[PDB]
């Protein structure tokens, strides 16, 4: 079987943002338990899990439950890399502050640097820019690895943000070329449809191009990213992201039976960079 060496970990699907494109969209508000949970991330060690990804949903709207996640993977299952991904909105100073040592990796995603962007995107209310700013020194401040995550969508494909690249010099930018998932963004019966954002090849290699001097660029295209992640849910079942049911869930069969439901495109994995100097 596989090793699940980088595994995602979408505890929660509720967010406060409306982004018209998201792939991983609220239909429930089911979170694991705290110490389900935490069986589950032992059991991922356990396997091989050297890099766990908090996702969702917005993680920040659950920063209790977060929090006991991240003190819980490095002080007791001393992970590799712990790392969060979130819009940025409701982190705060002392979060970062009371949980920082056990954060490896914290990820903001802002698709824009205009302002007007990033709200038809339907991610802001036009404060992003400076609340990553802010998180970038924060960072700084807590020695917290800085990434940045950017969605290359038909509103911002034309933009160039090397300025502001240069001035928050994140160790990794990740520019993922907007993605159709089946059954969460791909019709007008889910919560979103992404159809009206999509870009071309081309357009998502000129983006990629104008930002050629950005050693930190991490680019991904519809064919890296489809199936080159280890996707759990909110009830760490295994997700192919393809209309393909789930897994069963690692906390009722374990790692390997769950795993062996779901296609990971190790070889997309590798070439798109996804083992990495990640603490
Ligand atoms: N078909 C896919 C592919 C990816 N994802 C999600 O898209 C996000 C991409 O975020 P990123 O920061 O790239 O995740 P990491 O695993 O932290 O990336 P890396 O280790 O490469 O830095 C992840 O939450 C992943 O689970 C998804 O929902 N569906
Ligand atoms: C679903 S979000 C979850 C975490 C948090 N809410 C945030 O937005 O960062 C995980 C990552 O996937 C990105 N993403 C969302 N929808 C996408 C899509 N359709 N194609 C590509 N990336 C997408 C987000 O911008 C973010 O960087
Ligand atoms: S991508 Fe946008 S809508 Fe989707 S979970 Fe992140 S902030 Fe919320």
């Amino acid at each position: 079987g596989q090793v699940p060496v980088s595994v995602n970990y979408h505890f929660s699907r509720k967010c406060n943002k409306e982004c018209l494109f998201c792939f991983h969209t609220a239909t429930t508000s089911h979170v694991e338990k705290p110490e389900n949970a935490k069986r589950g991330l032992t059991l991922l060690k356990q396997a091989g899990m050297k890099k766990i990804n908090f996702a969702g949903g917005e993680p920040f709207l659950y920063p209790k439950f977060l929090g006991e996640m991240i003190d819980f993977c490095k002080e007791t299952l001393q992970l590799e890399s712990v790392s969060i991904v979130t819009n940025g909105s409701l982190v705060k100073e002392q979060f970062l502050q009371k949980h920082g040592r056990n954060i490896d990796i914290l990820a903001v995603s802002c698709d824009s640097f205009n302002e007007a962007t990033n709200i038809k995107i339907g991610r802001g209310s036009g404060d992003n820019v400076q609340k990553l700013y802010e998180i970038g020194s924060w960072c700084q401040k807590y020695d917290i690895k800085f990434k940045l995550n950017t969605v290359v969508n038909k509103f911002n494909h034309l933009e160039d943000m090397n300025d502001h690249l240069n001035a928050l010099q994140p160790f990794r930018w990740k520019c993922f070329q907007v993605l159709i998932v089946t059954g969460e963004n791909d019709s007008d019966k889910t919560l979103r449809n992404a159809h009206s954002l999509t870009i071309s090849d081309d357009e998502f290699d000129r983006f990629c191009e104008r930002h050629s001097s950005q050693t930190c660029l991490v680019p991904e295209p519809n064919r890296l990213m489809a199936k080159s992640y280890l996707i759990l849910d909110e009830y760490m079942r295994f997700l192919d992201r393809n209309g393909q049911q789930p897994s069963k869930s690692i906390l009722e069969v374990g790692v390997q039976q769950a795993l062996q439901a779901v296609f990971w495109d190790e070889e997309a994995f590798v070439e798109r960079g996804g083992i990495y100097d990640w603490n």
